[PDB]
């Protein structure tokens, strides 16, 4: 209850939020039901438009006016955006050449460069090629500032969660905001588009811009626009709010767009209507960029242009309907559309099991477009699990379809030809990012990267410390003249062993066998060289990856490839090998077909055994550097010691092994040899975060071998391809996976055809960044290279994402 009997006058867009029962007269009051009876009055002025014309200039000040032409207008803060154009011969921003801003050149009294963050929804990347003719001031924003040709939203491609992971460089998982819709089991409560629980703040996770700005003593205007605002009045407000004096101005602003998302959902991406709402943003941005000229502000404060996702063609008829599957329909409550997520419509209901509903929905019509996951086994470059939020049954959805329950959903809830929600990785729903200011690069094109970093580069901007996030700081350091933040390496932790040889044969009880007793210091002392580390600078070419946290391993080397054995774990936590364009791929030999051997430098009890995976009827062993790639006969009995095996269901190990004799020499073919980092990941609580050794759920029946969730590879090769990836003098190319390690291949739907024209699909859905495996295994690699570490960091976060 509000006592709305103040008054606004002199209070419009106030920027302390009042506690009831005084009235609001803030951006938000109107979606509180809060306003002061006057607000619409003195506030929301619009009488004779937003433009000065001839005859008003020096006009009598007249207080009901939308914005002013009168000469004491700019000491008020309040002239229409065009006044210095109409009224004192001025050219419109869009119109000057652009010129370098090389220091800010800010008025008397500014503390730092303002930044003003301009938030367009659904503005999908191609926009900006494709709209060009119609944005002439985005366009000079984009080609005078620094651009990337696209920037990468977060999974799902939704407004709410991509808006606040720009707000708190967090991914969905972490802030709490997973959906447009959810449901908190702890809370027993549901968050929703339309209504008052959406405003609670035990929805909202992590530290927001605004609250990080706060804290630390600089000033925020509010992010948040009522939907009725016009575009012109929240623009008019930020210029107003920008003549502040220095005490009471805030130096972050956000102004939000709903176009041209809004316009999107009804005509798709590239209806001939969407012409229009381009044309109406741009006028938008130059209204602003006018406003900051009269100011003395457009070589002052840092603008960035940015949205949130894309939006794609999607119509009601490419609709699939769960009724079509499943025969319980009515036990499941389905959050639909572009992503699917299934929870059971009551929780007394013990009859309810996720794993009929999940084999239901899988494989079940030639053309299936939707794809069932335990949240779990999800890509893990989507980051989308960890929060009782998100329902353990997920669909992800093929672009340009939706999921709905029923039929009667979609007629008695086409009406719309546009939506997005997609898996992140897609074309159509990629979006855009510009910055333009003293700040940011002259004419600078940057790679696409990721939103959750933009974060880091606004705290940086405004001379913030972030809140602990999931951008990597330094990352986006290419993007910025100045205010770099110069990230040191973390330290290594645990330092390795060194082991030389210290058992003898018959000390090992494992129960392998080879038949290696086949057997000068001419090839004698050359394998002593290769054990202790000769070979090294071809296999491990950007040094040792650190371990960042406390635990016991042995660095073990070979001719053809060196590891870091844990003796926790009881196998390497990295196997580094390089394989030249030039090298040649063999089989296993027949005899050596079940070959495992112990490894002498390595005691009986830190090793596995063979013992139980025979007694194990489900899982089988792979092996991490590849047999089918030894350097010769007998450097290939090193692939066979029992410290390179690793436990693989036979199900995964068709993956491994097509991986390992197909995919590798075809990329050291088509890259100019390849680097590779193999090892295997343990995530039990899918948190994205290495487990300690007390959350492995699964072992080796019989053994304390830990059973991995995941096993990852980095490829790393010379960007350019002319070079030899162990002799590049410049940058890096790099791609990496994390296929998940699973008993069947459900997720495949074509598997029972030959490895070739199903696992490459796989390995690319899995694609990753060497960051994701970084923090999957607290590992860190790429320490010792000739390159910045700024530009490693780039590198890191890299994703080949196989689109076109
Ligand atoms: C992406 O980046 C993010 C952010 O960096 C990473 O996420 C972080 O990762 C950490 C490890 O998972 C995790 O540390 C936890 O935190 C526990 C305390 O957490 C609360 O406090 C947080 C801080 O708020 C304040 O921030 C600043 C300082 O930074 C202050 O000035 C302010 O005052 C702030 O208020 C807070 O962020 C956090 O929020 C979460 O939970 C809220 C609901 O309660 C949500 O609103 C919010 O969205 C967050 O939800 C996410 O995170 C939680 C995990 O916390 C997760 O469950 C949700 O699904 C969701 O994903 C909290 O309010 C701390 O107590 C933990 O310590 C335990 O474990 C250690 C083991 O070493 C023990 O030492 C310790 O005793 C304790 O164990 C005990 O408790 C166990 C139960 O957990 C029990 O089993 C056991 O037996 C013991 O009794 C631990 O440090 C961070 O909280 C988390 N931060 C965020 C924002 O998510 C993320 O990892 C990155 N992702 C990737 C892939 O890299
Ligand atoms: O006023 C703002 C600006 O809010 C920020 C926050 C952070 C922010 O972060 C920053 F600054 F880093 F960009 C920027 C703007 N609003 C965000 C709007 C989204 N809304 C929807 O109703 C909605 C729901 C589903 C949709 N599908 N498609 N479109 C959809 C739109 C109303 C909200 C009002
Ligand atoms: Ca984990
Ligand atoms: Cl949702
Ligand atoms: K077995
Ligand atoms: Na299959
Ligand atoms: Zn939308």
């Amino acid at each position: 209850w509000t006592a709305t009997s103040g008054s606004c006058k002199g209070r419009c867009f106030e920027l302390q939020e009042v506690g009831p029962p005084d009235c609001r007269c803030d951006n938000l009051c109107k979606s509180y039901s809060s306003c002061c009876h006057d607000f619409d009055e003195l506030c929301l002025k619009t009488a004779r438009g937003w433009e000065c014309t001839k005859d008003r200039c020096g006009e009598v000040r007249n207080e009901e006016n939308a914005c002013h032409c009168s000469e004491d207008c700019l000491s008020r803060g309040d002239c229409c955006t065009n006044y210095q154009v109409v009224c004192k011969g001025e050219s419109h921003w869009v119109d000057d050449d652009c010129e370098e801003i090389k220091v800010p050149e800010c008025p008397a009294g500014f503390v730092r460069p303002p930044l003003i963050i301009f938030s367009v929804d659904g503005f999908r990347a191609s926009y900006m090629k494709k709209g060009s003719k119609v944005m002439p001031n985005i366009e000079k924003l984009r080609s005078c500032g620094t651009h990337a040709p696209y920037m990468r939203p977060v999974y799902p491609t939704k407004t709410f969660p991509n808006l606040y992971t720009l707000a708190t460089g967090l991914y969905p998982e972490s802030h709490g905001i997973v959906g447009n819709s959810m449901y908190d089991p702890v809370f027993d409560a549901s968050f929703h588009l339309r209504g008052r629980e959406k405003f609670n703040h035990r929805w909202w996770g992590g530290q927001p811009l605004w609250i990080t700005a706060t804290k630390q003593g600089v000033r925020a205007g509010t992010f948040f626009w009522s939907v009725s605002i016009p575009h012109e009045r929240r623009i008019l407000t930020i210029l107003q709010w920008l003549s502040l004096p220095d005490n009471e101005r805030p130096s972050v602003y956000a102004f939000y767009s709903e176009q041209p998302d809004f316009s999107g959902h009804k005509y798709g991406p590239f209806g001939p209507e969407m012409t229009n709402p381009l044309r109406e943003i741009d006028k938008t941005v130059g209204q602003l960029m006018d406003g900051l000229k009269q100011l003395r502000l457009h070589r002052c404060v840092n603008v960035i242009f940015v949205g949130d996702h894309g939006m794609e063609d999607v119509t009601c008829d490419r609709t699939e309907f769960l009724s079509n599957y499943l025969t319980n329909v009515d036990d499941i409550t389905l959050v639909p559309g572009t992503l699917g997520r299934i929870r059971a419509k009551s929780i007394n209901n013990s009859k309810y099991d996720p794993k009929t509903i999940i084999a239901a929905l899988t494989c079940k019509k030639p053309d299936q477009h939707f794809k069932p996951y335990m949240k779990q086994h999800l890509p893990k470059r989507l980051h989308y699990a960890n929060n009782r939020r998100i329902e353990d049954i997920h669909l992800l959805v093929d672009r340009r379809w939706h999921v709905a329950r029923k039929p009667l959903d979609v007629y008695k809830k086409c009406f719309f030809q546009g939506d997005h929600g997609f898996d992140n990785k897609v074309n159509s729903m990629q979006t855009v990012f510009v910055g333009y200011g003293p700040t940011f690069k002259y004419r600078t094109k940057v790679p696409p990267f990721e939103n959750i970093e933009l974060y880091n580069v606004m705290c940086d901007l405004l001379g913030l410390k972030p809140a602990p996030n999931n951008g990597t700081h330094g990352s986006l350091n290419h993007l910025l003249r100045t205010n770099t933040f110069r990230p040191t390496m973390p330290d290594e932790v645990s330092r390795p062993n060194y082991p030389g040889i210290m058992y003898l044969q018959s000390e090992f009880d494992l129960g392998c066998t080879c038949d290696d007793k086949v057997e000068n210091k001419l090839e004698e002392l050359n394998k002593r060289l290769h054990t202790k580390g000769s070979t090294k600078e071809r296999h491990l070419l950007y040094g040792r990856p650190a371990v960042l946290y406390r635990t016991s391993y042995d660095i073990l080397y070979h001719t053809d490839f060196e590891s870091g054995y844990s003796e926790i774990f009881l196998m390497p936590l990295w196997t580094s090998y390089t394989i030249s364009k030039q090298a040649e791929v063999s089989s296993i030999p027949e005899h050596l077909t079940n070959c495992v051997r112990p490894d002498v430098r390595v005691s009986p009890g830190f090793s596995q055994n063979c013992l139980a995976y025979k007694n194990d009827k489900q899982m089988s062993y792979g092996f991490l550097f590849p047999p089918y790639l030894s350097s010769s006969p007998e450097a290939k009995y090193d692939a066979f010691l029992v410290t390179n095996m690793v436990p693989m269901y036979p199900a995964f190990k068709r993956v491994w092994a097509y991986f390992q004799r197909v995919l590798v020499k075809k990329y050291a073919s088509e890259r100019n040899g390849v680097n590779v980092i193999s090892g295997p990941i343990f995530d039990y609580n899918y948190d994205g975060l290495r487990d300690t050794e007390d959350e492995i759920k699964q072992y080796v029946e019989g053994s304390s071998i830990p059973v991995p969730t995941h096993y990852y590879s980095i490829i790393t090769s010379c960007l350019d391809f002319t070079q030899p990836a162990d002799k590049c003098d410049g940058p890096l190319s790099v791609s990496s996976f994390i296929l998940p390690h699973r008993p069947d291949n459900d997720e495949s739907c074509n598997s029972s055809e030959d490895e070739s024209k199903w696992v490459e699909e796989l390995m690319k859905m899995h694609t990753a960044r060497v960051r994701d495996i970084e923090h999957l295994t607290g590992l860190d690699f790429y320490r010792k290279t000739s390159r910045s570490y700024s530009e490693i960091l780039t590198l890191k976060t890299y994703l080949h994402t196989y689109e076109s």
